[PDB]
């Protein structure tokens, strides 16, 4: 009960009278609320289409496919990042690329892009790290040149905007709504897309291939099944209209973080050089042993003893069993870098002064 | 609208809400305690093993397959008379579905069908207990066991079926639905039971990413791609109030299909025979069969009257080898039991909610377009 978790999520009456709304309904699955969610995307985007789905995994997955990628495909991603992009690309049977990231915001660069394209790539895969944006004008700029799509991992960003506006304007990003998320649903996603045959693609792969060939609909092609309910979207509705004063508050926290933390060892990500709002999903800090002090591991353990805790965001991809052993020729070094020195730190709306206060003491006390 | 009867309704309430809100004021709101009771909670329902919470029965039978090495050059038999899902779930792991037809008067697959299907490249055979009542398992896992082919249940619509006086699912390798309109819901879910130790391992990884720990205690990584089909604990947490309340929906939802099985016995509308061997229907679905020649309407033309009279009506299912996909995919597929009565198949309202009143609407309206 004085355990303070990295992450809660801020569940209240109005999640609690929005449900009670649909359970009322008797409308329980892919409904109405699915619709507004998706138009709320739209405005929130300026996108043309939103398309919610049962969890950003399932987004990516089916995304891929709708964009025909598989064996014989490469898609180049970060390892740095979750292994969700990495499963789906080797389940469609295409091959991932990995390629490092900058060694101080862990994302990829146009020119690791670049360096990293073939006759074989199919899409690239940037991801916008913690709640800062890519440079995805630039990663965008190489892709085009190439002819060759950008899917944008946006789990991090809600909320995030880039040049001025939010991400997800043009092109294609896939959001989570997953618990940690800076909205929630529990489980969830959405995709929005500017490309009008990859939406109609989607919308068929994302609920079991259904479409017309005006005739009854049929499977037209096999599909998944990652349909998003309406009881999550209207808890996603109530949590997007949260989403503006969340982030405010989640900033308020990160800057506290930033100004107490610069007199330690402890070295947060640094703030991209372009032009951004910052939607603070993750407060990160490198653990480098021989300046702290004190290992990563060692780090999570006794703030864990004192009652904190912390995430891990990530352990690069091609480190773990599977690719490691399929990808040994893979060597990156910012990405070992880092995913050997990085933690998350409590960051989330519901957290007091004093719970931001309990954790920075302890920051300083560990050092 | 206010008075529209749909075909299915859930009975979601104040019990329902308050699990909500425990779940919310806990803030731990995907999968976790609920998720273990809801497994739990399975286990002592059908007394198998095993029971492993997912995302949707769909995303089950992925899992399942997958897990159970199907894949490029494996055939499994299915019925054509089901859900798409499966016949999807086959294709999108790169393997075979061999289409049977069912039985002409209860829509479930045989053994003699069965049989007569399996080759040297089957590696699954997938009966469906259709509609509530239970397919004849013993029979049907009798033929897998003798050739060495495992039987993979669909029980979407088996939530509190007995056969021969234990829940279905009791031993084998079974996958619930706790879809809108299932017995039991939690808007989208699913459950899978299996006895298979191994097998039920490999399903937990592969639900969740693929991660588990390597041999020679290290923490979670990704041993082999895996996909997303986790259950989120405010949906379990709905799931394990609607299982509470099963065994009175089903007696009720029983209640309901006495009443349209005598009341539409001097009907030319025909339902479903029920099964010889012993069984407790959960009765998910109450369907008739509409022949034109014996009724003076078509199956579609009903549907459309009946909605003109503010009653829906579902179609469960039209045959997977009619749509267009599989039609093209499999042209050389005819099922003559299925084709007919995909054709003339339609449900009728049947959900515990429904008020005696309800139901003789149904009924005087059934008798009115004969
Ligand atoms: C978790 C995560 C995903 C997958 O999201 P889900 O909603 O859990 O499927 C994808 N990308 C990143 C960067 C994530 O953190
Ligand atoms: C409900 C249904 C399914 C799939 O169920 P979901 O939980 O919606 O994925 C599979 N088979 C049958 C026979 C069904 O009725």
């Amino acid at each position: 009960s004085d355990f303070l978790p990295f992450s809660r999520p801020s569940m209240g009456d109005a999640e609690l009278a929005a449900l009670r709304e649909v359970l009322q309904s008797g409308w329980i699955t892919t409904g109405p609320k699915n619709q507004a969610l998706e138009e709320a995307f739209c405005q929130l985007t300026g996108n043309r289409h939103a398309i919610a789905v049962s969890s950003a995994t399932g987004g990516m997955h089916v995304t891929l496919m709708a964009m025909g990628i598989g064996p014989g495909d490469e898609v180049i991603t970060p390892s740095q990042t979750w292994v969700s992009t990495l499963n789906m690309i080797c389940l469609l049977g295409a091959t991932p690329v990995m390629i490092d990231v900058d060694h101080d915001n862990l994302m990829i660069t146009p020119e690791a892009v670049e360096a990293a394209i073939t006759s074989r790539t199919k899409a690239i895969i940037p991801v916008h790290y913690a709640g800062a944006p890519a440079d995805i004008d630039a990663i965008r700029a190489v892709g085009e040149r190439h002819g060759i799509p950008v899917i944008e991992d946006a789990a991090h960003a809600a909320g995030t905007h880039y040049k001025g506006r939010h991400v997800g304007w043009r092109g294609t990003a896939i959001f989570s709504f997953h618990a940690i998320k800076n909205m929630t649903c529990a489980e969830g996603g959405l995709i929005v897309t500017d490309d009008d045959e990859l939406a109609s693609r989607i919308r068929s792969l994302k609920f079991h291939g259904l479409g017309v060939d005006a005739p009854q609909a049929e499977v037209i092609t096999p599909g998944f099944k990652y349909n998003l309910a309406d009881i999550n979207a209207a808890l996603a509705l109530v949590q997007l209209d949260k989403l503006a004063q969340a982030n405010q508050r989640r900033a308020e926290i990160a800057q506290r973080y930033l100004r107490e933390l610069a007199d330690t060892p402890f070295k947060p990500l640094t703030i991209p050089a372009w032009d951004h709002q910052h939607a603070w999903h993750l407060f990160i800090i490198r653990v480098d042993e021989a300046a702290c002090g004190i290992s990563r591991d060692v780090l999570m353990e006794k703030l864990k003893a004192m009652g904190i805790g912390t995430g891990l965001h990530f352990r690069a991809a091609h480190t773990q069993k599977y690719y490691r052993e399929r990808f040994p020729e893979v060597s990156l070094p910012n990405t070992e870098w880092n995913s050997a020195r990085i933690c998350s730190i409590p960051l989330f709306p519901d957290m007091t002064d004093d719970d931001v206060t309990r954790v920075i003491t302890a920051l300083h006390q560990l050092s």
